[PDB]
């Protein structure tokens, strides 16, 4: 069962492109191990967590309500909108939109939530304002990461993402209720079964968020640990290859197995 760094390097040998990885201790924030920690990768759908962090920050500031209902029309729908496409008559609450963006990777939900904050540049401003001067969102879904490769637009680094996720889940950046709501949505993720979850032993906690481009890229962010409580953050990104989705998934699952077996 290869050591995690050995397995990450092997994944990159087999896939082509780059694989980036970091593991942080959740309590201390210390980097436990990493590979390409400071290199840029496309965020893909992993940004949806950060988006909902910004929404929750607005809640905490008295500027938004999770119960506020948003109506939208057929013309607002984009690709990969399995939840929002079923609510054209009734609309969805802000909190429902975050649940759908996080748990189902719903793209229209994410775009609606981006409208609530004024667009991708405002999410960047939110990240900047929490001390992340690396991560940037510039585009909407689904063009995010599909229109001509890393111009630094729509990218993060493993360390920036892991650091920022730790601050959202543990900091007093968010209120206790909002921190808990964010991790609850990640825990309820429905679409990342083939990834880290496939390696997870019974009894363990995981809160995660996956992402994909059609070709070349995959990723996941997670807070996980034994005995029902998260104790570490893991971020894995891969980009730049011509590997199949099955291949990409397999390699993330095998990195997961290594990190669990060598915990
Ligand atoms: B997202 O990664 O930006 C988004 C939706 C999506 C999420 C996931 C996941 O694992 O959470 C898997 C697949 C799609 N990506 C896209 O909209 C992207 N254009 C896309 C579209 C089709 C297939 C793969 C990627
Ligand atoms: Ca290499």
């Amino acid at each position: 069962h290869p050591e995690t760094l050995v397995k990450v390097k092997d994944a990159e040998d087999q896939l082509g492109g780059r694989v980036g990885y970091i593991e942080l201790d959740l309590a201390s924030g210390k980097i436990l191990e990493s590979f390409r920690p400071e290199e840029r990768f496309p965020m893909m759908s992993t940004f949806k967590v950060l988006l909902c962090g910004a929404v929750l920050s607005r809640v905490d500031a008295g500027q938004e309500q999770l119960g506020r209902r948003i109506h939208y029309s057929q013309n607002d729908l984009v690709e990969y909108s399995p939840v929002t496409e079923k609510h054209l008559t009734d609309g969805m609450t802000v909190g429902e939109l975050c649940s759908a963006a996080i748990t189902m990777s719903d793209n229209t939900a994410a775009n609606l939530l981006l409208t609530t904050i004024g667009g991708p540049k405002e999410l960047t401003a939110f990240l900047h304002n929490m001390g992340d001067h690396v991560t940037r969102l510039d585009s909407w879904e689904p063009e995010l990461n599909e229109a001509i490769p890393n111009d630094e637009r729509d990218t993060t680094t493993p360390v920036a993402m892991a650091t920022t996720l730790r601050k959202l889940l543990t900091g007093e950046l968010l209120t206790a209720a909002s921190r808990q709501q964010l991790i609850d949505w990640m825990e309820a993720d429905k679409v990342a079964g083939p990834l880290l979850r496939s390696a997870l032993p019974a009894g363990w906690f995981i809160a995660d968020k996956s992402g994909a481009s059609e070709r070349g890229s995959r990723g996941i962010i997670a807070a996980l640990g034994p005995d029902g409580k998260p104790s570490r953050i893991v971020v894995i990104y891969m980009t730049g290859s011509q590997a199949t989705m099955d291949e990409r998934n397999r390699q993330i699952a095998e990195i997961g197995a290594s990190l669990i077996k060598h915990w």
